[PDB]
């Protein structure tokens, strides 16, 4: 009874998407907890933030796109009427699967926010504080970029540090919620538009998806079996018996040329 | 039902590649934690870094290439039209499998970064620090190369030490992210180019892969069975019965020459 | 289903080689942890190092070579055209199996390095240290060879001790990596050369290996069964019945000479 | 399926030899840890060392030789052409089995070395030490033989004690490695010589071993069954029925003489 | 499958002998640890040692001899040509089984040695000690026999006590090793002599042992079954039915004399 | 398969005797540990010792004799040629079983010895001690009998107490070993004499024992079944049906006299 | 297979008697530990001892006698030649079963002795003690009866208390051993006398016991089944069908008198 429930969940898109999201959340948490430390350098902080904020998104997005077998076939159809719209719908479905990873990564990393504070710990507009009046500009940059990582200064400095940190965390979390709401509204309007521009009815679509999936599977199985049978026939012509046999009473010794013959694969 | 799922995962490339990457991560972590210590010598530091940074990459890459059985056959075809392009595609697929190990090793070792700081702990451009003004050049080299391993000096020295360490860790992690992004973009463009220059359709390719795999397997099985039968026939001609038999009622004692005859293997 | 997977792994060379390497690593670790202590004598240190460094390599190599049954048969063919090349290929395959143990022993013992420091704790070139200027030569040897095992001297002495130890550990680990890289490149070029000089195709080789293995096994089984049947016939001629029988209704009492007759084995 | 794997390992010489070696290692460790203490007497130390070093070797060697059933038969053939060489090969194989125990005992006891220091704690050549100049010869013997077991003297005495102990441990371990290497090289050259002087081919030898083993087993079984049947017939002649019977309808009461008749065993 | 392995081990002499030795070692250890304390009397010490040293040997030896069923039969043959030599061989085999217990008891008790020191704590030749010069002879006996059990005297006394104890332990262990080596060499030469003087071949001996064992077993079973059948027939003659029966339709009431008749056993 | 091994051990005398001995050892230990305390009275100590030393022996011996069913039958044969000797052999075998308990009780209680010291704590010959010179005789008895249980006196008194205790423990243990050796030698000589004076051969004896045992068992079973059948027939004559029946279609109501008839048992 | 071993043990008298004895020991221990405290009154102590010493014996004896079903039948035979002797033997066997409980209770309670000291803590003959000279008689009774339970007086009083307690415990244990030995000798002589005066042989007795037991059991079963059948027939006559039936096709409604008829049981 196992394989029944296995296939049932494997078809169920909700479970697969939820598992992907959970995996990305856990991986992000472990990653951030292990190998993250703000540089607290002079001008090389914003890059160290932006990298961790963005690059994983691009990587996971490209990976989630390119790993889908159907996308390669669609590109091959495209690379050097109704077929165009159907290709667009196919591509859109694969996109709807693949987008789940980068958006959830961005969401969790903005909500925890510990990345963003390092990303923009230098842009804090300081104009209404007593300790930043007389000090030099470069001295201000130095004392400003050192805030996130450590603290050893007097009380007022660590208090203004706490204040800047809270402000930046607020900004990060608001930006995260904005990203979530915009992503959701865009996904909804896009799915509705795709359902609108579809040339098929509410029933031909399901038939079509089943057609595609079962086509791929059956053709794979058939090609495998056919090539196996043909290679088996060549083997039997060479040695004199079918390999899957038993108690064979006839054996043909090969000639010093038959090896040369079987060398080519006939493609 | 076991062997079904075993073969299913064994065909699945994603699981194999993920397992390889996890194994390399764990092995690298154990290795670095056990047998690594910066030399803190005068000029013999950069080599001690570069070795651990590079040599495992070359070793694992050559091992992941040479261990693939098909690569030896392709080289034999090459060593002393359509066949050339097909060989190129075969070689490219094996490469796509083998490259996973060295790149993940480099990635994890640069991201942890503890190797790179030892690799280039001497190249730190020191020009704007108060304790490196009057001191001699060789004295500067000595005091500079001692930073990574230990600390016993006054406060200002350990502070400039912490600063150099943070700078170098930042450089290492940025270099790592650059390596990852370049590797990914190169892999993607290369796979797309390979799919472009392919002379086969979206269906002949799958048939072709199944052809290759099943060809290898079936020919192995057939050759084994055929040689077994032939050796069995020689044995029965010598001793007078088939070995796989039971309740044999006839035995032929060998002559002092038959041993000389069976000595040769007929190749 | 057990014996299926047992035979599958038993044919798989990768698993066997990996198990051998793991066993050697564990054994080396236990050995070194239990029965190793630097002599700290005057001139009898280098030998105590070199023994543990080398002798296990020779022992394990000779054991891994001589224990392979096929190597004895090949030597018998050699000891007092195509057969020569085939013998060379057979010997090379057995070598490829046997070399795994000594090289991994050397690798792990050099990487841990605790052997090498005792091996060459006397050759340290001391010329730029303040405490080795006025002291006598033999006094220098005495104070130099005592470094690895214990420490009771003032601070400067234990510091120069730590420095010599770090230098020697660095040298050991670099030598180990050099050994690994040279061994790998040599193994690769040698395997490629062997595949080049081979007179057989990519298919005759597999057939040939299966031929050898099944030949050995079947001949063993057949010889056993044949000798069993012949001895059974002699027994039945003597006592008057086949031993594997039941409810025998005839018994022949032996004569005082029949014992003398059955005494010889007929070889 | 149990008895299959049991017989498979029972034929496998490697596993049996490895188990013997492990058993001897464990037994030696327990023995030494429990019942060993240096006498620290005047002239009765060297014997107490040599006994534990040697006598177990002789005992285990004689036991491993005499316990092999085939060795008794070979001696009976010897005790009051081709047969001589075959006997030599048989004896050599049994020797190759039996030698594993004493050599591993010597190896482990020399490598731990705690025996050797007690064995030769009196022969230490003391000529360059300040506390052994004026003291009398017998006083020197007394103070020298007391080193291994206990320590209560001032610092310089316990330091020279530590030094003598380290020297002697070094000597013991080197002697052990020498014994191992010489034993291995001798075993290898001897096995090669035996394979050289053998009059049989690479195939007759296996047939011969199977002949010997199956001969012994089958003759044992047949003799047992035959004697059982004969005794059963005598019993049935006496009492009037076969013992292995059931529902016997005839009983013969013995006479006061039949007991006298059955008294003799007919040999 | 249980009874197969049970009989296999039960025939295997090595396992039985090893179990006997282990049992004697454990029993001796428990015994000595529980109920042993040196008397420290004047002249009644040597006996208290010798008893524990010897008497268990005699007891275990006589028990291991007399408990073997075959020894009683051999004595009955002896008590009031070839038969003599065969009896000698039978007796020798039983001896080879029985001797294992006393010799291992002596060995373990001498090696631990705690018995011997109490056995001869009075014979210590004291001539070169300062505290035994002026003291009276009986006073010397008193102070000498008190050494093993307790200590309350000044330092020099307890030191000479420790020295005497170490000397005596050395003597005990050497005596033990001598006993082991002499026992082994005697056993070997005796077994070889027995194999020499044997009138039978290398094959008649095994047949003979199987003859003896199966003879005993079968005769026991047959006698049991025959007497059971005869008693069953007498019962059926008396009561009128076979006891092992069911649904018997005829019953014979006994007479007041039939009880008198069945009273005798007919021997 | 259970009942097979149960009967096998139940016939095995060695296991039964060993279990009896172990049970007696454990019971004696628990008994002595729980309910033993020396009276330390004036003249009532020796009895309190002798009771625990002896009375359990007599009780266990009489119990082990009288509980054997065969002993009652032999006495009945005796109570108001060959039969006499056979009765003697039967009685001797039962004795050999029964003697194991009292002798092991005596052995363990003498070896622990804590009973004997209380048994003869008053007979200690005191003539060479300083504190027993002037004191009165009855005062000496009082101070002597108080030794075993408690101690509150000055040092010299408790020392002479320890000395008397050690002497008495030595005497107890020697007496125990003497009892063991004499018991063993007597048992051996008695068994040999019994085997000597036996009128039967080495085979008639086993037949005879099997005869006795199976006779008893079969007669018991037969008598039971016969009486059951007869009572069943009487029941069926009374009520009109066999009780072990089912679906009986005929019932006989008893008369007011039939109850009077069935009242007698017919013996 | 369970019920076989259950019946085997249930017939075995030894196991039943041993279980009864163990149960009485445990129960006595729990009882004494829970609800016992000496009254330490003036004249009401001896009764409080004697009750716990005796009354349980009488209770358990009467219970063990009256609970045996056969004893009631024998009394009925007795209550208002050979039969007399047989009744005596039956009664004697039941007595031999029943006596085990009271005697073991008395034995364990005397051996622990804590009851007897309270029983006779007032009868201690005090004539040779210094503190009982001048004191009044009733004062002596008061101070004497307070000994067992508590202690608060000066040292000499608690010492004479300890002495009286030890004396009384000695007396209790001796009395217990006397009771055991007399009980055993009486049981033995009585059983022998019963075996002597028996009119039956060594075989008629076993037949007789089996007769009695199987008679009781079979008659019980038969009476049960017969009464069940008769009541079933009456039921079927009333209602019109056999109750143990199914699918009955005929039902007889009862009349208002049939209930009056079935009211009587016919005895």
């Amino acid at each position: 009874t196992l394989n029944n429930i296995v296939s049932s969940l494997q078809r169920n898109g909700i479970f697969i998407n939820s598992l992907i999201a959970a995996l990305t959340i856990g991986g992000q948490q472990l990653f951030s907890s292990s190998t993250f430390s703000c540089p607290c350098q002079v001008g090389k902080n914003f890059y160290y933030g932006s990298a961790f904020l963005v690059i994983p998104a691009l990587i996971l997005l490209v990976a989630g796109f390119a790993l889908r077998s159907q996308m390669w076939t669609i590109t091959g159809e495209y690379c050097c009427p109704l077929e165009c719209k159907l290709a667009c719908l196919r591509f859109f479905s694969i996109t709807g699967r693949a987008v789940i990873a980068p958006l959830t990564w961005l969401a969790v990393t903005l909500l925890t926010g510990t990345y963003y504070e390092c990303a923009a710990s230098e842009f804090a507009s300081v104009d209404h504080y007593p300790m930043f009046d007389n000090v030099s500009a470069s001295k201000r940059e130095e004392i400003l970029a050192g805030f996130p990582c450590c603290r050893s200064a007097p009380s007022d400095v660590i208090l203004v540090r706490d204040e800047i940190a809270l402000l930046h965390r607020y900004q990060s979390q608001m930006l995260g919620w904005i990203l979530i709401t915009l992503a959701t509204i865009a996904a909804l309007v896009s799915c509705c538009v795709a359902k609108c521009c579809s040339p098929l009815t509410s029933l031909q679509h399901c038939y079509w998806t089943s057609h595609l999936q079962n086509e791929r599977e059956l053709f794979e199985q058939a090609a495998e079996q056919h090539s196996r049978l043909l290679m088996m026939h060549r083997i039997k012509k060479l040695f004199g018996f079918i390999p899957g046999s038993e108690d064979v009473k006839h054996i043909r010794i090969p000639s010093c040329q038959d090896w040369k013959d079987i060398s080519v694969p006939t493609l």
